């Protein structure tokens, strides 16, 4: 509630300290920024009314959004003025996806407080989840007044992007995989190259999530062969790096769960999917759809026991059976 007061008493235009940054740029960004907020005003209010009906509020959410947007931009530019060359500084301040993502993230903060759920704001602004993802941590860090509940919200957004939304079709994540540290660093990367800080950072975090989640399920279910934890992870991680195509329009936890059943299967352990899914409903955000509605092929859906048999084994029979021979694949690092 303390940030909400700073916003309502604040202005709808950029600060004087903020505009100086705009003037220190080689290409003054101010008119393209301002036009961008105005141009976005229309589409926001439109789609906002297309869901909440006939109110005036759409206009009000957005103007608080804009108020946060400029506040944070100014906070963020304060660190980046020492970090970035003059030409990088200006490139940032004229970069459209940077602004789309900063504003989209301000707006999600207002929306969520006054609760149209995430990922609503991405569909409204036609912003890819993987581009939006890049702004979240730097946004949090630059707005010291976010409440706990709000921080937790942006992180649930971030985790859902890592777990699902970044892996949708047409997402730039797959483009970047084919080829192979602040938000400004990631937005300044050219679309055409070198190694991508965006991709490496994303995977680094995905692994920590996946392993953390996988770890939770293993301490509950797999203690009579506790060695299995590290084994399952090696398959899980090997699959995320080199068989990444299976995450297309899928969920990290679907891949997680198959790696569990497969590894205990090939070590001749009898422990069915039934115990896995029931125990998984107990994860902090688990929805049973994660395993009741799983995609197989060509837009046809079935339960997870079907995905494991028809899609997962097709690809990994070579890989999984490796784990039972006399020279099994070497163990993957546990993410820090």
């Amino acid at each position: 509630q303390q940030l909400m007061m700073i916003l309502n008493s604040a202005s709808d235009q950029p600060s004087e300290n903020l505009i100086s940054y705009f003037n220190n740029c080689t290409v003054n960004p101010k008119e393209s920024i301002l036009k961008r907020v105005k141009d976005i005003g229309y589409i926001f209010k439109e789609k906002f009314a297309k869901a909440v009906g006939q109110g005036e509020i759409g206009s009000q959410r957005y103007k608080l959004g804009v108020r946060l947007y400029y506040r944070v931009m100014e906070s963020m530019l304060k660190s980046e003025e020492e970090r970035l060359s003059i030409q990088n500084f200006s490139k940032l301040l004229n970069d459209n996806i940077f602004h789309m993502s900063l504003l989209a993230c301000a707006l999600e903060v207002v929306m969520a407080t006054y609760s149209l759920s995430f990922p609503w704001i991405l569909n409204v602004l036609n912003l890819k989840a993987f581009d939006f993802y890049k702004v979240i941590k730097s946004f949090i860090k630059a707005e010291g007044n976010l409440t706990r509940e709000m921080i937790k919200h942006l992180e649930r957004c971030e985790h859902r992007i890592m777990e699902s939304l970044a892996w949708l079709s047409d997402s730039p994540l797959f483009d970047l995989i084919k080829q192979s540290h602040t938000a400004a660093d990631m937005y300044l990367e050219p679309v055409r190259a070198k190694k991508s800080t965006s991709l490496s950072l994303f995977y680094k975090k995905v692994y920590r999530l996946a392993y953390l989640r996988l770890n939770t399920l293993c301490e509950r279910l797999l203690s009579e062969h506790p060695e299995l934890e590290h084994i399952i992870w090696t398959l899980f991680q090997h699959t995320l790096q080199n068989e990444y195509e299976l995450m297309r329009d899928r969920h990290l936890d679907q891949i997680m769960m198959c790696s569990m059943y497969g590894i205990c299967k090939v070590k001749n352990i009898d422990l069915k999917f039934k115990i896995i899914v029931t125990a998984y409903k107990d994860l902090p955000h688990a929805v049973q759809e994660t395993f009741k509605r799983v995609l197989i092929k060509e837009e046809e859906y079935d339960s997870i026991i079907v995905f494991y048999n028809s899609v997962f084994m097709q690809r990994l029979k070579t890989n999984i059976l490796q784990y039972a021979s006399t020279r099994p694949p070497t163990l993957a690092p546990i993410p820090h």
